[PDB]
């Protein structure tokens, strides 16, 4: 059954809520954005309306096969009608296709559901600028203030600038970045723009890659392995037993590996700089593990939060355990009482 958080009071809709059979009174499925954990659910069988961003229509139709006739994707930043609501779709800042959805109930109550997002202060002159919120549905991933990243552009700098300086010392290092999901292509995408390479992959992933709109991508990746200084691989290959096979594989062109896992935060960054971030090493095969977050940071979320001034926050990660639900509406009451609203 369908948990209260993914229900939109006031309408027939619902947000990522394909796991749970019919839902009863739902009249229109939201979607934020393509990750498995939101899309439980979805199939070619599906058959009701599913409302989305292009880029998501797109993985939908090309990745789960839904039918062309149950897809409807809205363009962004644009006031539509949808079964009798307006709503706006807005940009989270997490991987390609991804949105937050306002919606203004007919009462005159106005919902921001966040979706997953990486807060960021040009949000703060998006459309939301100019209307109160009353309800906000939140990504509260980090939601605790040992949560501390870097930017993103200090990361990929740290990462050109690895991969750069070793592939200039030894010609014959091949670099090798994990992925599991869409997002954090920039990752893959400056290192090899650096390098002057493409980036090599499975059929599977150049697939997912092409029905994301990226400009010039034919330019970028390719599925010939063999034409490519930079490789992508599955997460799980990204250890010292995988490296080694793959090593295997590329019929001596290469003597040394260079491997990229990017995480969301690690313990780690509680002690060590992105500067001094090291790798672990087994002879030929070093392996660096980089904090690349598409979530808020705890000091992004508090000042997005701080900004908006809602009314009311549901959370919508976390909400599991008493100790979770208990610690997030502790810096809520904190927030809204440093802030004054
Ligand atoms: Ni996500």
């Amino acid at each position: 059954t369908c948990p209260f958080y993914k229900k939109i009071p006031g309408t027939g809709f619902t947000v990522d809520a394909f796991q749970y059979g019919v839902v009863e009174g739902c009249t229109a499925y939201f979607l934020t954005h393509f990750h498995s954990d939101h899309y439980a659910g979805l199939s070619k069988h599906f058959t009701f309306p599913v409302y989305c961003s292009e880029i998501t229509g797109n993985l939908l139709k090309n990745k789960l096969h839904v039918q062309e006739q149950y897809i409807h994707p809205l363009p962004l930043d644009t006031e539509c009608i949808v079964n009798g609501v307006k709503v706006v779709l807005l940009d989270a800042n997490h991987c390609p296709g991804a949105v937050m959805i306002l919606f203004y109930l007919p009462n005159g109550t106005v919902i921001l559901h966040t979706g997953d997002f990486r807060a960021d202060p040009s949000m703060e002159r998006s459309l939301l600028a100019d209307q109160k919120v009353h309800m906000l549905y939140l990504d509260t991933t980090y939601c605790s203030p040992e949560y501390t990243f870097p930017s993103q552009q200090e990361v990929i700098r740290f990462a050109i600038n690895t991969a750069f300086e070793a592939v200039t010392l030894n010609p014959h290092a091949l670099v090798v970045c994990g992925t599991y999901s869409i997002g954090k292509e920039k990752v893959f995408l400056a290192i090899a723009d650096v390098l002057g390479s493409k980036v090599g992959m499975s059929q599977e992933k150049y697939k997912t890659l092409q029905c994301l709109n990226i400009p010039e991508i034919n330019s970028l990746i390719t599925t010939d392995m063999c034409s490519s200084l930079v490789h992508l691989l599955p997460m799980m290959q990204i250890n010292f037993k995988g490296l080694q096979s793959h090593l295997k594989k590329c019929g001596g062109k290469y003597n040394q590996i260079l491997a990229f896992r990017p995480t969301g935060w690690t313990h780690s960054n509680k002690f060590t700089r992105i500067a001094d971030v090291i790798p672990q090493t087994k002879g030929n095969i070093s392996i660096y593990g980089i904090p690349y977050s598409e979530h808020s940071s705890y000091l992004e979320m508090k000042r997005f939060v701080q900004w908006l001034k809602p009314q009311k926050i549901i959370p919508t990660v976390n909400v599991g355990t008493w100790k979770s639900r208990s610690t997030m509406e502790k810096y809520f009451r904190e927030w809204k009482l440093e802030a004054g609203y």
